[PDB]
């Protein structure tokens, strides 16, 4: 653990948190007669209750200790000044100390002058709203994390993967697992490390999926085990590695079991991360049959459970994420053979209005059907780069889709129909 912590601190030196500093809380000398009370505890330690984490907490402490109750609920009524600059109450006291005070008065207690706003006229002092540079310049990770590039050359990534694969007990391994994943999050910032991790010889995907499964099982057995945070980190690292790689079916089924898992459902972040990696990984027959009941559109319009909706949205996202390769084609062929595409076309043919006036109430009522957005998204996802699906939709549905693409609705049905027609133009 200590070796990997030391490697993290070499790659990305966390700025030394200012462990303890002192502050003095003084009245504006020009408001001495207007402000009741005085702060008696000068200098105050940064570790003292009410001295942070925000400048607002100091303002609230001054209002409380000086009995200025009317200013306690009003964040606009009191100003805090450091080095004759007005400091935003949203800023961290430790950052104000480091970035504003220590620039001129390093090692002295930070003098905070407090005053009532507008009592002597308009403030003429500079207002510091953000301690961070106003410039939105983005730090170059390839330069910021440049030292992580050594891990590709020294066999460091291979050592880290072997260490990750060696962790069989989540409870004992948690601390090592957290440090290794922190180090991986720095390593994936650098292109040389991403390209090394993409090599099949590294077995990166299987090790990461093993670590994900270990974290998911640990959180299912014991709530708040920390498996959730580990699973989220693994899913984020996997997304980056799988994206670089693109720039088995049993594992896909294990991932869908997680969509069913209440833990993953209750954890939107883990579910989101999981739903982002599922496309890249694309048994299959069983899961396609499992998504077939989720295609009760008429029933969906009548009534559907939050899960039915979530599952129908997830199936639309899966269908859109199926890549153009032999296995992706076989999965789309299986979905076509299971009749899911035909059932979506039969629903549209049954419910589409014959009225020529698109503003008619019958059209509004058709466009507001709950299943219709999901049908158009699903059909698009299945049609992209899949001639069998394109031909089936292109047989009889073009005149109806071409009516739909012309409609504006609050559900965006016209735009969804146009996007489906654009996917069908591949054929």
């Amino acid at each position: 653990v200590f070796i990997f912590e030391r490697l993290c601190s070499i790659i990305y030196p966390e700025e030394n948190e200012v462990t303890e500093f002192f502050v003095t809380l003084e009245k504006d000398p020009q408001q001495e007669d207007f402000l009741q009370g005085r702060m008696p505890g000068n200098p105050y330690s940064s570790n003292e209750p009410g001295i942070g984490p925000l400048m607002r907490d100091i303002k609230n402490k001054i209002c409380q200790d000086c009995d200025l109750v009317a200013l306690l609920e009003d964040d606009s009524g009191m100003e805090l000044l450091v080095n004759n600059k007005i400091i935003s109450l949203d800023l961290p006291v430790a950052e104000v100390y480091k970035k504003v005070w220590c620039t001129t008065n390093e090692g002295e207690p930070m003098r905070i002058v407090y005053r009532m706003r507008g009592l002597l006229g308009d403030a003429t002092e500079e207002f510091i709203e953000s301690l961070d540079s106003t410039t939105d310049e983005e730090e170059d990770e390839e330069e910021v994390y440049k030292m992580a590039g050594v891990m590709a050359q020294c066999g460091g990534l291979e050592c880290m993967l072997n260490r990750l694969a060696g962790i069989r007990d989540f409870k004992q391994g948690r601390h090592l697992l957290t440090v290794l994943l922190k180090l991986f999050s720095y390593c994936v910032k650098v292109k040389v490390n991403r390209q090394q991790l993409v090599k099949l010889e590294m077995n990166t995907l299987n090790v990461m999926l093993g670590t994900l499964n270990l974290a998911l099982v640990a959180e299912q057995e014991s709530k708040d085990s920390g498996g959730a945070a580990v699973a989220e980190q693994v899913l984020s690292i996997m997304e980056i590695i799988l994206d670089e790689s693109n720039a088995d079916k049993d594992q896909l089924v294990m991932l869908l079991d997680q969509i069913n898992s209440t833990f993953v459902r209750s954890n939107p972040s883990v579910l989101q991360g999981l739903l982002r990696i599922i496309p890249y990984l694309s048994k299959m027959q069983i899961l396609v049959e499992r998504f077939k009941p989720y295609c009760n559109f008429d029933k969906y319009d009548e009534d559907h459970s939050g899960d039915d909706k979530v599952f129908l949205d997830c199936f639309c996202k899966i269908a859109a994420g199926i890549k153009n390769n032999s296995n992706g084609h076989q999965l789309k062929d299986l979905i076509l053979q299971k009749g899911i595409t035909q059932n979506a076309l039969d629903y549209m043919k049954k419910h589409i209005p014959s009225a020529k006036n698109l503003d008619a109430d019958i059209w509004k009522k058709f466009l507001s059907r709950p299943a219709l957005p999901f049908i158009l998204r699903l059909l698009r996802g299945l049609a992209i780069q899949h001639p069998g699906t394109q031909v089936l939709i292109g047989t009889d549905s073009i005149p109806n889709l071409h009516k739909l693409e012309q409609v504006s609705s609050d559900e965006g049905i016209g735009t969804l129909a146009e996007n489906l027609l654009e996917a069908l133009r591949e054929h």
